[PDB]
């Protein structure tokens, strides 16, 4: 069995920013949900040979994860704060997408993602 190459956390020259929306993401939303109950199943990537999930990656093409995130925002990879959001969007999508309705793992993601929405919400105006 087999896991694809993980998503790209650094590339020299993507241009970046470092800003307050960007900070927030990290400060506030990144760490409210990282700190949860439920984020263990999302702070890496999907290990489909460990979980048996031989189908994850045929059903699942464009993975990503809070591991991968937080990477990203702590080695500044963003440009903007709506890439990282479309960031939590997918892992969130994905999980629904892949997973039968009413899981385990999809009650988890619900809970995260609620969270995620409140802090979202007070987005700060850019400075
Ligand atoms: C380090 O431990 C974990 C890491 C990730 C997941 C995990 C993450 N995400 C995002 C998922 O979508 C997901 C689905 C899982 C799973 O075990 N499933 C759903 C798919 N089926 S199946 C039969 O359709 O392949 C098997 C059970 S585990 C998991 C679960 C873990 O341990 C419980």
């Amino acid at each position: 069995s087999m896991n694809p190459p993980p998503p790209e956390t650094s590339n020299p020259n993507k241009p970046k920013r470092q800003t307050n929306q960007l900070q927030y993401l990290l400060r506030v939303v990144l760490k409210t949900l990282w700190k949860h109950q439920f984020a263990w199943p999302f702070q890496q990537p999907v290990d489909a040979v460990k979980l048996n999930l031989p189908d994850y990656y045929k059903i699942i093409k464009t993975p990503m994860d809070m591991g991968t995130i937080k990477k990203r925002l702590e080695n500044n990879y963003y440009w903007n704060a709506q890439e990282c959001i479309q960031d939590f969007n997918t892992m969130f999508t994905n999980c629904y997408i892949y997973n039968k309705p009413g899981d385990d793992i999809v009650l988890m993601a619900e809970a995260l993602e609620k969270l995620f929405l409140q802090k979202i919400n007070e987005l700060p105006t850019e400075e």
